[PDB]
């Protein structure tokens, strides 16, 4: 389930991060308009970028805190403040992370491997109504 | 405490692994038997491999998983006995994980930061003996 998840994540989370974030990029390509140093590379040349890399793994990280911290895949109040007052995130609406759990979710799925899928749909949800109620446009 | 440093080393992963493996190697240079494509290069060369950064960061991935289980700095036995039936660590005796949690300790203690450097070292002794129980000589 969602905790064998995360440990799953984490164990190689790097990849997983690049792997998903790049899932969620082809998916929504506007997307990269928040991110414009990736524009015009394929994943594999992104995938040789370290600072890709350190990125997307520092945002994966976070999130397998939020995710871990949860109860019942309910985030707490106060990472969902986290999440819209930083300052890297000053300007983004809850449809940039909803697309990032459908491509996640959509990841999980096409996988070979027993992810609870259903659970971080849920996931991905909550945190998106909590963002809402802290005050994300 | 040790949790906020796992989150700490958790926040910029691939540096800390990458480092506290290197003050290991350079710490016990014998250790690099076990390792000999990376014997005859200085650390910044070793920096620059996606091999060295991709084996140092799941080494510590795993590390950090299974200090995050632990209670009071006790890891699980499940988590010893993993360590000990890993296909790559035949042949490792206890000695080798005796001395890069020595060398992790150092590295805190050296580092200018408030890490539980205690509480480390009491886990590296706590793994030790539970790999010692789990079979490893
Ligand atoms: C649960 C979901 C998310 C988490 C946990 C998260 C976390 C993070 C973290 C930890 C950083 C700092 C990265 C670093 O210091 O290297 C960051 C930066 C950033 N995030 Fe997020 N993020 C999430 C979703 C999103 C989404 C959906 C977008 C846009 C579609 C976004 C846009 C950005 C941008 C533009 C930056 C700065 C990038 C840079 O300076 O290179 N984030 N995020
Ligand atoms: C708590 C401590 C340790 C953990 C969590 C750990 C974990 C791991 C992991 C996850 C791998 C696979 C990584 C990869 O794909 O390259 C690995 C491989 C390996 N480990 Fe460890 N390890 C630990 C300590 C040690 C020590 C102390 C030694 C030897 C002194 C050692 C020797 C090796 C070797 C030789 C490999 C194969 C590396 C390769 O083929 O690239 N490990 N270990």
């Amino acid at each position: 389930g969602f905790k064998q998840d995360i440990a799953t994540l984490r164990g190689d989370l790097r990849t997983y991060a690049q792997d998903i974030f790049l899932a969620f990029l082809n998916k929504y390509p506007d997307e990269k308009r928040n991110f414009k140093n990736y524009v015009g590379k394929s994943d594999q040349e992104l995938k040789s970028m370290a600072k890709f890399g350190d990125h997307t793994e520092k945002v994966f990280n976070l999130m397998m805190e939020v995710a871990d911290r949860a109860t019942d895949c309910v985030p707490l109040a106060s990472d969902a403040s986290t999440l819209v007052q930083m300052k890297q995130h000053s300007g983004l609406t809850t449809g940039n992370f909803e697309k990032l759990f459908v491509a996640l979710v959509e990841y999980m799925r096409a996988s070979g491997q027993s992810f609870d899928s259903q659970s971080w749909d849920r996931f991905g949800k909550n945190l998106v109504s909590a963002l809402s109620s802290a005050g994300m446009k």
